[PDB]
């Protein structure tokens, strides 16, 4: 096998509705966790939205053996301002393409059989035009590097990952963990990297022992660390630990101990319907207009 297992890429949601019919309805994706946090405020509560978010896992299949989508909404925020971080997520569905193209969702021919569409917010998603595979559908997830050999001695030689695909001159690299996980593709691109406001996060299981040595290996290398290893805690629901890391150009990535990580993410079959629910009861939309004040932006 491989210890280390590509989980999700976190995507900030500005509009849950639309973000929840263009997964269901265009890219044929289901609901696999719903979860309402309530932070509570450092002074007081500013409105009844004020520490409200919620995560919602979106994917074709349990998150112990595909790569999903970790959608973050937080009740007090309406939008994200996309940079050129996040290149996109490649994915085989003609499906999808039917879906795009029964709903009028704008899809463009990028190479043969490859539909480019992009959800609410902007964000890339690839769609090669082909039968859904006999296994997860999700193939990889793209990100913008400045300085690709900078990159390979972080994600490479730091963190373990295999190179799959190696090109210098288009500076490419396509890594990964085992043959049977979604792969990271790195990419060179123009004018240095901006994660502006949408940047997400990509999430990454390790066994539990690791977390403290991965932390470790990070402070000797003189490489960030945004989080150290801490214990979070899902309503009614297994705490599991993590460790949150930034690579070179300052993508954010997640390690969290499998063996918990595996009995906090068993698939819900309520989850669809405890989204359904919550979009019903989110008056947040009203709240602001009443208010005569946005959502904040990220
Ligand atoms: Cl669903
Ligand atoms: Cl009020
Ligand atoms: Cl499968
Ligand atoms: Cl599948
Ligand atoms: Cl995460
Ligand atoms: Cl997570
Ligand atoms: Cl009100
Ligand atoms: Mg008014
Ligand atoms: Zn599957
Ligand atoms: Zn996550
Ligand atoms: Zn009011």
């Amino acid at each position: 096998m491989a210890a280390r297992r590509a989980l999700h890429f976190v995507f900030k949601v500005g509009n849950r509705f639309q973000t929840a019919r263009f997964y269901r309805d265009v890219l044929g994706m289901k609901v696999l966790r719903h979860e309402e946090f309530e932070e509570g405020c450092k002074a007081a509560c500013n409105g009844p939205y004020d520490g409200k978010w919620s995560k919602t896992m979106v994917g074709f299949g349990p998150e112990d053996d595909h790569f999903v989508a970790e959608l973050t909404y937080n009740y007090g925020v309406g939008d994200y301002k996309l940079g050129n971080d996040f290149m996109g997520i490649t994915l085989a569905s003609s499906q999808a393409v039917s879906n795009a193209r029964k709903l009028e969702w704008p899809l463009t021919e990028v190479a043969e059989g490859v539909f480019e569409t992009e959800a609410p917010g902007g964000y890339k998603f690839y769609l090669q035009n082909r039968s859904l595979p006999q296994s997860d559908p999700v193939l990889k997830v793209t990100l913008a590097v400045s300085d690709l050999q900078k990159s390979l001695n972080y994600w490479c030689n730091l963190l373990g990952m295999k190179i799959y695909e190696k090109d210098e001159e288009k500076q490419r690299a396509l890594l990964g963990y085992a043959d049977n996980q979604c792969k990271l593709e790195l990419q060179g691109v123009k004018g240095g990297v901006d994660h502006a406001a949408a940047f997400g996060r990509i999430a990454f299981s390790c066994p539990q022992k690791e977390l403290p040595d991965l932390e470790d290996l990070m402070k000797r290398e003189n490489q960030k660390i945004l989080t150290p290893l801490v214990s979070l805690d899902t309503p009614g629901k297994a705490t599991v630990q993590v460790v949150i890391l930034a690579d070179p150009d300052g993508h954010e990535i997640c390690f969290v101990g499998d063996e918990a990580f595996r009995e906090l993410s068993k698939m819900d079959p309520e989850g669809s319907k405890l989204l359904d629910d919550a979009m019903a009861a989110d008056k947040s939309d009203e709240w602001f207009a009443k208010h005569n004040k946005p959502k904040a932006s990220g």
